[PDB]
């Protein structure tokens, strides 16, 4: 019963920031970091984690690039969360056609302590993915 979630973001704030949030929680345990693309390819392989919290802007291998390539070699649940995947955008329309469930808006920039706006709805967001099979 306890969500195992895999937190991917170049930013080791935000990646402390998300491990405060989903640790928090009765139901959810981090199993594991990524710090950019191909780090997130080898961890959802390695550990098969339930869901993803998935940056866009990293180094060496960005967040839509790590998508295709999670979906293809170890499908699962993938969550963008970056401040680029607004409403109505069209890198948010590129990643929910390549297989991610749904994105959360990173208020105020890449990094800053504001995320915790979205706190609630990241977890939801989480919860509710389980409901589904990509
Ligand atoms: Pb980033």
């Amino acid at each position: 019963r306890v969500i195992r979630v895999l937190v991917v973001d170049d930013s080791a704030f935000m990646r402390m920031v998300l491990k405060d949030i989903i640790d928090s929680q009765p139901d959810m345990k981090v199993v594991g970091f990524a710090k950019d693309g191909l780090e997130a390819v080898e961890k959802a392989i390695e550990l098969k984690p339930d869901v993803i919290t998935m940056d866009i802007e990293m180094p060496n291998l960005n967040g839509i690039e790590a998508l295709k390539l999670i979906m293809k070699k170890a499908p699962t649940r993938v969550i963008m969360v970056s401040s680029l995947t607004e409403e109505g955008a069209a890198i948010t329309i590129e990643a929910l056609r390549n297989g991610a469930v749904d994105f959360i808006t990173k208020p105020h920039g890449s990094i800053s302590l504001t995320f915790r706006q979205v706190a609630p709805e990241l977890l939801e967001k989480i919860r509710q993915a389980m409901n589904v099979d990509p």
